[PDB]
């Protein structure tokens, strides 16, 4: 069974929380026993969208349910039982909401396109290094004037853990853009979302504007004499 | 029945759903039997608390429960029952999510205080500026260096409608503070909830140089 | 009785105190007769505008008196006494101005337009922010270029209490006005009304050059290659 637990990046972005336990390496039959037994053993919901017959064999059992987020936060046990028609002891895979880990929130620094990118005027990339947040994954997501952009032009990183603070993560991600748009002034706002932050969600913007320095500090002293 | 709707800013500041059924014009009667139910009449969800003596010189208890998030956001309608012998019959007064409605995106502009109240140094005042939405709720804090203030220190006005468009809405947010504080260079930021927002949440942020310019630091120091 | 008091918006637009009534809850049912207290037992006067027979008060009437300024101030009690057969004896609904509350004045500011407002080119919102004062509704009225602009126009806000002092209150005024209209100055001024201001009233103005300085001129101008 290929159990995936749901992921931030999964409930945020969708606004749903889905849990899956997909059943593989079996071939495809009318032997789906995928329950969703809770902390009490109850049943949840039946699943529709089934897997697909592939060479490697997978089940089409892929367990789909939309469970409660109001369910999900308190972090109970959750087993996955298959009780196959061959093998009657179940699969039994534990998955719960970890508790206890350090709630730090990101410290997410916006990084403009360096010069040595831009003087080439073909493809510029705009980086977040969201960082400083130890609860595992982050969703990140970047807007553009309240447009959010599509996930085939940002690629985010996965969370590797911090060099000298430990027990932290970093998460990078990259904005393949165009200068014509960087230097039209075009506002990204890349905007994260993790369990940590006091409101979960934070953004930071960045235009061809916010890198300039105070260039021209003209002092105009009169009545000297 | 006065059972209140789940209203978006105390399911966003709680994370719960919370609704509750508060029955005003109550007698001395503590045997109220509140019997929660939906459309969908079964698993039930009682209350779990009991309120006390209210404006009516009489005794009324609450109706508070916690439900699931995706069921008001679908419209999944809830009703009280108060079951009472003071009324004749069980009221069907239902609470729900009445959809139909558009879904316009807030855009906060965040004011700077005035020169002329800076001038007069014993406070300052930075108003949040939120207007263009559609569903009338939204859920204002403000958050100093990134920790959020106390709801003393900023008032929401209840949103009344735009001028121009009829649809949409507009709020305020006025934070209070003191010069010193603002004279500091201290960023405050306006968390700003509705939910036509993409992420369900814009921060925009304002600091005492955020209306200077950002290239000609032309200062003016006089001589003698 | 509903009896509408005319709050200081209604005496100072109107100029007049017009002592709104109707038989609202009221076991009256028809042919009704308005009476009038000035405390001394003459105060009525009929109007016009009666409203007329709908399901609740049938036969309605209004009992809008023209009694001058002062008296509200000086403190006449007013009620609203009809002679059938619902209650004609108790007329315990005397409302009059309070005789002693905190007098605040309104120290008011004009707030300008944000420069995403005039950078979003659409529209431009003009905030009269006022705070400090009894909350008489203060009439927050907008002029522009001497003439007044319409009650469309502008919303002003109902006042709510102040969060850092206890007995002030504060109130809100925009203006909706186009961005066109903000750049080529036209000074939008603001009036607010209140019993407290030393001559009723106060005005500010704002426009682009009240926050622009005004010794120095400076520009910034590209020669983009
Ligand atoms: C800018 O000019 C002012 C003149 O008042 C001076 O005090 C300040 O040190 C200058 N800053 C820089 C970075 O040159
Ligand atoms: C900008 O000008 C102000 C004027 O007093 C001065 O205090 C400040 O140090 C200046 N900053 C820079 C970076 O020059
Ligand atoms: C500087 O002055 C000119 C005319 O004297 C005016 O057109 C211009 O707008 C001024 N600059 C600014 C930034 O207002």
């Amino acid at each position: 069974v290929f159990a995936i637990p749901p992921s931030f990046a999964s409930i945020f972005l969708t606004k749903s929380t889905k849990l899956t336990c997909l059943v593989t390496d079996l071939t495809t039959y009318d032997s789906v026993t995928i329950s969703w037994t809770r902390q009490n053993g109850e049943a949840v919901k039946t699943h529709t969208n089934i897997s697909e017959s592939h060479p490697n064999a997978t089940f089409s059992a892929v367990g789909e349910a939309s469970i409660c987020e109001d369910d999900w936060n308190s972090g109970e046990r959750f087993t996955c039982t298959v009780t196959h028609t061959d093998l009657p002891s179940p699969l039994k895979q534990t998955i719960s909401r970890p508790k206890g880990v350090a709630l730090h929130r990101p410290d997410v620094y916006l990084l403009p396109p360096a010069r040595e990118q831009l003087n080439l005027r073909e493809s510029a990339t705009i980086t977040c290094l969201v960082t400083g947040f130890s609860p595992a994954d982050v969703f990140v997501q970047w807007m553009q004037r309240g447009q959010p952009l599509s996930p085939e032009k940002y690629v985010t990183s996965a969370p590797m853990p911090e060099p000298q603070a430990p027990g932290r993560y970093f998460a990078h991600s990259i904005l393949t853009v165009s200068e014509e748009e960087w230097n039209t002034g075009e506002t990204y706002t890349c905007v994260v979302a993790h369990e940590a932050l006091p409101n979960r969600v934070t953004e930071r913007t960045v235009d061809k504007s916010t890198g300039k320095p105070t260039l021209y500090n003209v002092s105009l002293v009169m009545s000297d004499t």
